[PDB]
């Protein structure tokens, strides 16, 4: 009679312990499942994306917002609509025509870790090694985030270090292929219009001239040529610059130039990594005043186009005109206070994002 | 005992309290994982489709084919590329130059062709129609380039390869195609079905929930249960056919691809047209010439164009719209006698450039 009863539930809850195992078994199955199928589509998906902006042409601007930290809680805080991946739109929150939506390349959320940001900036790193010109920029006002997206905090690196890792192990397997990649270095200052070297301590005068090699690139004079050796030794020369830097709106100009030794012929890669740091977006605008006038002229002007005015855009000049992948990041706060200036950051990115098709060169030499 | 199956009882209630919190748990993860996959497939098929947008959605190639040995002796003529993209024949006895989105040499393999086809093949299924085609004289090698050969297959084998394992890769996804397919084929503008023995009359209507669909009446339709079946019924496909004079005939395989997720009650529906193209040497007249002045028509962008003044124009007509992909393969005889019908080709090719 208890017997009995108490044998039954027995069995009974056998079963339910079998079928809550049974579909225990196969959710996870199914959910290793899932989750591949999401990285590969992920894959395929940054795959076109690149594959997309290829095509379009050679200015690429991304858009990274960023958050509130520790010290910002009840700061001002304009209104932040994401429509998409690639279009988004900010509303002030007090009363109110103008643009307000805004769509880029690609927007970073606030959420989006130095990872996600360096993730899409990869491709063109690794197209230098093939031969070709690559070229970052951080726009955007104080506080935006430039330091943190351009450069990185010591827990979460930024995309320069995360460029010289990467750089090394493509090197690597280059190296096994018979092609020794010499990886060299140029770290400069442009405070106030003034070129001032970062890697040489000891002060000197760099001048911009047209590349004596031809006048498509211009190179610039009185700067350490640092031959790099290896992943940590560029972390050395990161550290040795910010010594000498410290800033907060200054014009730093990174220039990882990139060559190549094949064994199998004599061919030589060009990777022109010109990693620069912009600063002050907002109204003092010592160079990134003429900036805008490059910009503007792009869209405007064709074959004529100011070079001068910044020594930033006479740097720069070789990417300006042709050869050379130009991304841009909008670094833009989330205030209210700042709603203003992060409108007007969002419409120097429209004008970047309706810039003109540059070409590309082999760079194989 | 009692106290022994009372104890059971109460240990088999925990492991199921644990493995009912364990469920609940890997559920949430499926569910919102599942939203992910969703999405991110969703932004790469429209990525893809921008790709193929920035491409062409109407590109035009050329394939010369190699010299036959038994032709060895059969004379050339002088081709010179001028770029991979731009051709130009010159007789052996005005210039006559040629522009493309590629062409294609006589050491060009089957396999260089269908990478220009492969990206489509995944725009089929991603809901958007394709039309694939065959254009030149006889002996260009319209069939060997569709159809293909025992050791080198064709487009149309590698698509449906190509196909299954998609679908195979797609069901993890959720989604659940099928497979449809039309052999059928166009003489003096009527149409007869490959796949079977006796003669029924077929037409063109409108498809029960889209007046732009086509439909086909008493046609056959068969349902594709694996490419065991798939070789099958293309084998079947070249009975029913002989008049060895398909020098006048349109060679039309239609493979539907029907898409489901029932997950979240979503359809994706798209029709590949691999056509292989009559004959373009003059002596079906209608069909030919109304196919192209239709793809010019299309690259003009006319207000109306006369899909109904062939049958293949008008059996095709959902697949020759804006959305809708197309690629046309001009095959062509590198031969002095061909020459004067393979400037003729190749002259409607600079029409299409000519046009955009
Ligand atoms: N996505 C983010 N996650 C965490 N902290 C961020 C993010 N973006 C910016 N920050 C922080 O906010 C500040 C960004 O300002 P910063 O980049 O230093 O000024 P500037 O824009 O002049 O270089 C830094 O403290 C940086 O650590
Ligand atoms: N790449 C190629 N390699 C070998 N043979 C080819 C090639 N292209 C065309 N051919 C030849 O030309 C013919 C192709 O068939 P074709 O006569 O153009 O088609 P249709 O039967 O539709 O008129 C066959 O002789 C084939 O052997």
């Amino acid at each position: 009679s208890m017997h009995a009863a108490l044998s039954t539930e027995v069995v009974h809850l056998r079963q339910r312990t079998e079928e809550l195992l049974r579909c225990n078994e196969q959710q996870a199955a199914e959910l290793e499942t899932c989750k591949e199928q999401l990285f590969q589509s992920n894959m395929e998906r940054k795959e076109l994306h690149n594959t997309v902006m290829d095509l379009r042409g050679n200015i690429r601007v991304f858009c990274r917002i960023r958050p509130p930290l520790e010290s910002e809680e009840n700061r001002m805080c304009c209104t932040w609509t994401y429509h998409d991946e690639s279009t988004v739109e900010l509303q002030s929150i007090d009363a109110q025509m103008g643009q307000q939506i805004f769509s880029f390349d690609q927007v970073f959320h606030p959420l989006s870790s130095q990872s996600d940001i360096f993730e899409m900036v990869s491709p063109l790193i690794q197209s230098a090694l093939d031969g070709y010109n690559i070229c970052i920029f951080a726009y955007g006002q104080t506080g935006s985030g430039k330091t943190y997206t351009m450069d990185g905090v010591p827990e979460s690196v930024g995309v320069i270090p995360r460029t010289v890792d990467l750089l090394f192990d493509s090197i690597r397997g280059y190296r096994n292929l018979g092609w020794e990649y010499e990886i060299k270095a140029t770290f400069l200052e442009i405070k106030n219009e003034v070129l001032y070297d970062l890697l040489s301590n000891e002060q000197k005068d760099m001048e911009i001239r047209m590349a004596k090699n031809n006048k498509n690139d211009i190179y610039v004079s009185n700067i350490t040529e640092e031959t790099v050796l290896d992943p940590n030794h560029l972390r050395h020369l990161m550290h040795t610059a910010k010594m000498n830097r410290a800033s907060s709106r200054s014009h730093a100009v990174t220039k990882l130039e990139l060559i190549g030794r094949h064994a199998e012929k004599q061919e030589i890669s060009v990777g022109s990594i010109n990693l620069v740091d912009l600063a002050g977006s907002e109204s003092p605008n010592r160079s990134l005043s003429e900036l805008t006038n490059v910009i503007l002229a792009l869209l405007q002007k064709q074959d004529h186009i100011p070079y001068r005015n910044s020594k930033l855009t006479h740097l720069l000049m070789p990417s300006l005109g042709g050869n050379s992948k130009t991304l841009m990041f909008i670094n833009v706060s989330p205030f209210q206070d700042c709603f203003q200036e992060s409108v007007k950051s969002l419409r120097f990115a429209a004008s970047v994002n309706s810039c003109k098709m540059t070409k590309a060169k082999r760079n194989r030499y």
